[PDB]
């Protein structure tokens, strides 16, 4: 570390900012559209994301130490669509994230003596391969019509009221908050 | 209206929606801070300021049919201060954006014959004065310790339980859920 005013670095945070910034809004959108399309656990997913994207920002927002500063950069002129394809631009957009930006800002940030930040760029970078990760996990079984339905009987969860269910597929309403199909989520357990 | 596409107001778009997406985060980040000052009245305020800007936000963001796209443009770069420096700060962006940049991208928009997004960028400017006012008049009670204290006796109402109270000061504790002064304000009636 030293002062980032001037440096390569600080222009690089700011434009992690800036595009974590709109991720948090469009993951916001991306999840409102999720709840219409009927999959609440991943409108969840969706806005715990955005959250999470709004703590990486928020790191990153406090590194700088500045007034007004110019960037220039690229990013996604829209667009909120099906969830699948929500999914997918995510799921793009996280990977260039991870494999290309953060990889690079990071070397910069190390090759400019901004270790810290370096660490913090990596650091980012895994909970972006993640996020990739179970984005990509979802489209797949969106694609694959296994949102709601598995090949053997399991056991399905209620978000809304935490009824549990044993079957292939969740049920078309809760018995319990006879709210619909769409708040069922596989049971899961990770503690 | 038309197609956005290579347009100059294309540009305003993404670059409105960059900043209104940063300003949604630093608010919130904002009004963290004014409930670590003691301000609860003014943090929720923050945070409502951050959500009005998601849907600002949201609203420009609907008009892109992109991919991505380039854009030069300034930004804070930082910073999180106290609660009366975080108030001016964010007084005088939303002052730029009503008086400058909002303004001037509803002329090019107009001027591009895309007369609604004209009109959009015309009435969030609207919003944006109201939410400097707001600002202003914070960062000036707290300047003039009135936050918490007025010349003659008024009623103040705890925003955690509703407890009412007469006097010129709000309360060291609410008499009802013990809460600390910092959740006090004036009660106010709209409606
Ligand atoms: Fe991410
Ligand atoms: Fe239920
Ligand atoms: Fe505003
Ligand atoms: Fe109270
Ligand atoms: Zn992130
Ligand atoms: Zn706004």
């Amino acid at each position: 570390m030293k002062s980032l005013k001037g440096s390569r670095t600080e222009k690089n945070i700011l434009t992690a900012f800036a595009g974590e910034s709109q991720a948090r809004n469009r993951y916001n959108y991306f999840g409102g559209q999720a709840k219409k399309d009927g999959f609440v656990q991943i409108s969840d997913i969706f806005a715990e994301t955005a959250d999470q994207e709004r703590e990486h920002a928020k790191r990153l927002f406090k590194f700088l130490e500045g007034g007004d500063l110019e960037i220039v950069a690229a990013f996604p002129a829209g667009i909120i669509a099906d969830t699948h394809a929500n999914l997918i631009a995510s799921a793009a957009g996280e990977h260039h994230e991870y494999t290309e930006m953060y990889p690079s800002f990071a070397r910069i940030a190390r090759e400019e003596g901004y270790e810290e930040i370096a660490r913090v760029f990596a650091s980012i970078a895994v909970a972006e391969e993640f996020h990739e990760k179970r984005f990509l996990d979802f489209a797949r079984n969106i694609k694959e019509g296994r949102v709601f339905l598995r090949e053997q009987a399991t056991k399905w969860r209620c978000r809304n009221c935490g009824y549990v269910h044993e079957g292939t597929g969740a049920p078309e309403l809760c018995p319990a908050c006879a709210h619909p199909k769409a708040h069922f989520e596989l049971l899961g357990i990770n503690w």
